[PDB]
């Protein structure tokens, strides 16, 4: 027990910090994963062999994509890490221990494509899950991987906190599609100004864990401006090839999609930040004060694309 997981000096001082990048040795994140979980979690809380075991049969079931990618994950997983970690009264121990796997496990077997895609398409998952498509696949992904011998890494949970954890985890997941995001949004702020936002209330917690969840998802807006910068031309590898398959089905895509529209980039990160990201870290910074850095950096970002529109950059 004893096994502490160690980082060198300048990652254990910037994995606290929202805006931290988790660098570019792939070898390294298992272990900046299991140094996080031991920090928010505690060292007993997970058998390390089943832990290490689970954090590998998780990266194998990530496909190799510009963005929807284990880099993605666990990016993710670190945003919720510093949002932990910055509340740390707020939330039970259940809690921080599903929601760190719910953040690694959100886009399990992401081929890069979007939900309206895969309707599009007609393909087998569009028939299963009819809402929220790729995202029930995600969690049913992370409940095979829980089930694989050696994997069951709650195996020393309650019969009752182990269906509270997967059910915490399953909301967490079922909550990045972002369509329910801006419903979601709404209600939390029409909770905030009314002031009967209850964190006793379990229905509102679950709201509260959703936008946590957006918050950590949409985090790559929140980094410094290269690594913000670089990661949209990930984002936008992935949305020119969407477009491209639009194409070959007959349909004409969105301009976000369309690689004859790269012009507009820059006009589209503005509408993205103005009417998603901005409202997301604001909504959140009222709900927890103490994860206004997210809003200030992509505050940031939105004047640094503004920059680019003005050609100073
Ligand atoms: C979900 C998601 C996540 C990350 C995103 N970007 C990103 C930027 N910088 C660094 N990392 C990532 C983007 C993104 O660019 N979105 C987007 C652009 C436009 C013109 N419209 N939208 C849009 C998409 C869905 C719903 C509403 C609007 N989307
Ligand atoms: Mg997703
Ligand atoms: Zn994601």
């Amino acid at each position: 027990g004893l096994m502490q997981f160690t980082l060198p000096v300048r990652l254990c001082k910037e994995i606290e910090l929202f805006h931290f990048d988790i660098g570019p040795f792939e070898n390294m994140w298992p272990g900046i994963f299991v140094y996080m979980v031991h920090r928010s979690c505690g060292t007993s809380c997970f058998e390390l062999e089943k832990l290490c075991r689970f954090i590998m049969s998780v990266k194998k079931n990530y496909r190799r994509v510009p963005y929807h990618n284990w880099k993605h994950a666990v990016t993710v997983a670190h945003c919720m890490y510093a949002i932990l970690q910055n509340n740390h009264t707020l939330f039970t121990d259940l809690e921080r221990k599903g929601l760190l796997i719910a953040c690694l496990c959100h886009d399990l077997d992401h081929r890069g494509f979007s939900n309206s895609y895969l309707q599009k398409f007609d393909h087998p998952l569009a028939a299963l899950y009819s809402t929220s498509t790729m995202e029930q696949h995600h969690f049913s992904q992370t409940v095979s991987i829980l089930q694989l011998e050696g994997h069951n890494i709650f195996s020393t949970l309650s019969s009752s906190e182990y269906e509270q954890v997967l059910e915490i985890i399953r909301k967490a997941i079922i909550a990045t599609d972002l369509a329910l995001y801006f419903g979601n949004r709404k209600q939390l702020e029409e909770m905030y100004q009314t002031g009967s936002l209850n964190l006793n209330n379990q229905s509102h917690r679950d709201r509260v864990i959703g936008l946590m969840m957006t918050a950590c998802d949409l985090c790559s807006v929140t980094k410094l401006w290269p690594v913000t910068k670089l990661t949209a031309n990930d984002i936008y590898a992935e949305f020119w090839a969407e477009g491209d398959e639009m194409k070959k089905l007959g349909i004409q895509p969105i301009p976000m999609m369309d690689r004859d529209k790269k012009d507009e980039v820059p006009q589209g990160q503005l509408g993205f930040y103005n009417a998603v990201a901005i409202p997301c870290y604001t909504t959140l910074t009222q709900i927890l004060p103490p994860t206004e850095p997210l809003l200030k950096a992509c505050r940031d970002n939105l004047s640094q694309w503004e920059k680019v529109i003005r050609g100073e950059e």
